[PDB]
């Protein structure tokens, strides 16, 4: 049975699943509590003999940090959705597994710096 690697253009029908895995991310993490689903970056479809897996690869915003003029945060998203080779649609994979990584404004170089 070979495995197929390939890219899905039309990555909007993926927002709604980016929202619930940084959804059930935020629960296990409390610091991600105000975080909020940019925009999907890009989507990798790999199917195999057992399961079509979909790695939904999208940004984050920290909202907390939109508040009192605060340090700008960014950060990135891969939500694997492994699915039931039989599954008609995206609402239901059998299993998910989210990580994120952050990229804080003050953190990084001298860009925090004044002249
Ligand atoms: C998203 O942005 C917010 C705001 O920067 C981050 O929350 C802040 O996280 C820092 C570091 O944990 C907190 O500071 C800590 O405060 C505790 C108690 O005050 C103190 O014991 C520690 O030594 C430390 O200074 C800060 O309170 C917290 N701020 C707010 C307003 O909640 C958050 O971490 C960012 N999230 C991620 C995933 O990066
Ligand atoms: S993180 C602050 C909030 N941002 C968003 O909700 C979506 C991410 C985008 N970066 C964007 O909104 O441009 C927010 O509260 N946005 C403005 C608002 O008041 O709705």
């Amino acid at each position: 049975s070979p495995v197929l690697f390939d890219f899905i253009e039309d990555t909007e029908p993926f927002r709604k699943s980016a929202d619930k895995a940084l959804e059930v991310y935020k629960s296990e993490s409390e610091a991600y509590a105000s975080f909020r689903v940019d925009r999907v970056e890009r989507v990798t479809r790999v199917k195999g003999g057992e399961r079509t897996n979909y790695y939904v690869d999208f940004s984050v915003r920290n909202c907390s940090r939109s508040h009192f003029h605060r340090h700008p945060a960014f950060g990135f998203c891969r939500a694997d959705l492994s699915f039931d080779v039989e599954a008609s649609n995206l609402e239901n994979p059998e299993d998910v597994i989210i990580s994120c990584e952050v990229f804080n404004f003050e953190e990084h170089g001298n860009i925090s710096g004044f002249r």
